[PDB]
């Protein structure tokens, strides 16, 4: 029952409802979503974990990349790319910003780390997932207790998605954001 846990299930819902294929869905801490665009990113991992130090933050990626090496084999790609989004109540107390500014590459794996922290969550969440509406995470609905209901809604949602993708074939809208920023010195 956590505030981030509510958001974690709500993002899983929005992604699968946006056509992302659920590679692995059931765990209360980790969900894998196949990128339907089959863009430079192959998959997205939602990970509900609180991080004290940037040490643990980088350490997670070391494991993620080895997990991804297994996926690379079945994907047949020359490189595998994972977007990994941590869902944490707060950001690590030191140097974590360097981590979000660096692509973790290990062998033929590339990982894009991201972390949404409760401290600025409404802005942070749409920065990573602009496909998610902040109105859907209204303060009056985003509570520690509501996280329980969020799981239930998600479980009914993934089944509803089966019907949704049938009507989805009649595409009638497109859009883009083109949010670029980078950094330099």
């Amino acid at each position: 029952m956590f505030l981030l846990e509510y958001t974690y299930w709500k993002i899983a819902a929005h992604l699968v409802n946006s056509g992302y294929g659920v590679i692995q869905a059931g765990e209360s801490d980790e969900i894998w979503l196949e990128a339907p665009d089959k863009s430079s990113h192959d998959l997205v991992r939602l990970y509900k974990h609180d991080l004290d130090f940037r040490q643990e933050m980088v350490r997670d990626i070391e494991e993620q990349a080895e997990r991804v090496e297994r996926v690379r084999h079945q994907l047949g790609r020359r490189r595998m790319k994972l977007l990994n989004v941590f869902f944490s109540t707060e950001a690590p107390v030191d140097d974590w910003e360097e981590i979000a500014k660096k692509t973790f590459e290990k062998g033929t794996v590339s990982v894009e780390p991201a972390i949404v922290r409760g401290t600025m969550l409404r802005d942070d969440l749409q920065a990573v997932f602009p496909s998610f509406r902040t109105e859907d995470c209204s303060e009056e609905h985003a509570s520690f207790e509501n996280a329980q209901m969020a799981r239930e809604r998600f479980l009914s949602l993934v089944l509803k998605q089966e019907e949704q993708r049938k009507t989805e074939a009649a595409v009638f809208q497109n859009g883009k954001l083109e949010r670029e920023n980078l950094y330099f010195q």
